[PDB]
């Protein structure tokens, strides 16, 4: 019914742990909402893959997610995005497909003041042309595109300020200098870390663009213009259920978990055991 | 000369809860940076206070964070921001002092297409002129500002869509609209969970700008330009010293910071 419909919890799904930006982004816009979130860490990264490789990967996940009962699927994977952004819809019909291509593009269209609009993102991504086709449907409008496959170690690690990884960014991000854009789309999970960095690098007549927050927004949107909101409950103590998995080792997933969700906050210890 | 000691921790400072926002994107760009928070519950919310108040309690955290030696004082409340914009700086130099105000007026005028700007934040924040002041530099600029006083209350509540905080929004945000603004300061440290919920109301054309993402982008500018940053540990099991203090009851801050921090290591558990 519609109201079974509105209990379903969405599902978010990511090449690995760099999705939970794009998760974190969702919670903080729509708390209520239960939330199942898978990370491909068993095979990705999937920015140098093939398109085959990252279509059978990520629809493995996206199939099964859909066949477990979400009421919306969200695509947090920007290089899993760019695989399947032309088949995906209909593929999951009536489900909801909500990605982080689509809210971003939109977005750099309007905010941009001289027209002129870059995208970085994995490898995969910006070989894909779908940046590239999307931006088509945009009149008065010029896209310009970056591979950057080092800056998703760079994040990993933690590196995210200095001088080696603002040399790297230099080197990258030079033609889109050249190319002189207002407007640069973070087209990779993993890029919100470095916005500092990018800003520095772009100077302060750049927009950059969060994929993580356009598409936790146009979720918000999505299920409410189809009543599709988890109504919020009366009683406070209850809060949402949200589930992570992970298809390679969970310890790992954990252990990298940390750089993409917000700190905890600053325990006796005792034996456990059935006898006493 | 002074002692700028890169090894010191980043002071932060807000009148409760609601600054972990702009806690969370600093330790977003800056994960190796030692963080030292407090925020005022027991003197707060500020927003509906007058400014001799509002100085009074901040500057009581701001004085005893750099007295504890702190290498950077960030002001992560736009309420206390706005009442010690004009002195916060002179007050404590030689230590560097960031702040919500200043980097979102600057990215706002760059972002702008037809030169028709909104800011919204708390009474305190918007009453006090400091959003106008900053803006006065704007060419071709027209600001307008709205203050939303419920609005702190719909966050830390988690009422954050739907019918009613929709009807809400659109009460306060309907100046706006009729001056046709495409960028909108988010000028309180509560709005960004309500991104999604403002966006709607005014519309796609209109960039919102974050307080806390443009200013933990600033701090990282501002750490570069003066050689102080922390180095990145050699060892990966270092890990950085991360402390959060609040005025107020201890146990009710931890409960509310979870609204505005998300899901933490603490409660996640992934599954095969
Ligand atoms: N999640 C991927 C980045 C990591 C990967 O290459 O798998 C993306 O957003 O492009
Ligand atoms: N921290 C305040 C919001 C809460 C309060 O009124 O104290 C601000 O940014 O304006």
């Amino acid at each position: 019914s519609h109201m079974s419909d509105r209990l379903a919890p969405i599902g978010i799904f990511d090449s690995g742990v760099g999705g939970l930006t794009v998760a974190r982004a969702i919670i903080d816009q729509l708390p209520d909402e239960d939330i199942v979130y898978v990370g491909d860490t068993g095979n990705g990264p999937y920015g140098p893959l093939t398109i085959p490789q990252i279509r059978a990967h990520s629809l493995a996940i996206g199939d099964d997610l859909v066949s477990r009962g979400v009421k919306a699927l969200v695509i947090a994977c920007n290089t899993a995005s760019s695989a399947c952004l032309r088949d995906a819809r209909e593929r999951y019909s009536p489900v909801p497909v909500v990605e982080v291509i689509l809210p971003a593009v939109r977005r750099a269209v309007a905010a941009t003041r001289n027209g002129r609009i870059g995208v970085i993102g994995t490898q995969a991504t910006i070989a894909s042309g779908a940046y590239q086709d999307a931006f088509a449907a945009a009149r008065d409008t010029e896209v310009f595109t970056v591979a950057c496959p080092r800056f998703v170690d760079f994040v990993e690690r933690g590196v995210t300020s200095g001088r080696q990884v603002l040399g790297l960014a230099e080197g990258y991000l030079e033609p889109l200098q050249l190319a002189e854009v207002d407007t640069l789309v973070l087209g990779c999970t993993h890029y919100p870390m470095l916005s500092g960095l990018i800003q520095l690098a772009m100077g302060d007549n750049v927009t950059l663009v969060s994929s993580a927050e356009e598409t936790a927004k146009d979720l918000l949107r999505v299920l409410t213009e189809l009543d599709l909101l988890r109504p919020h409950p009366d009683d406070p103590s209850v809060t949402a259920v949200r589930r992570f998995e992970a298809t390679g080792d969970p310890e790992a997933f954990t252990a990298l978990a940390a750089r993409f969700l917000g700190p905890t906050l600053d325990p006796v210890r005792r034996h456990a055991g059935a006898g006493r």
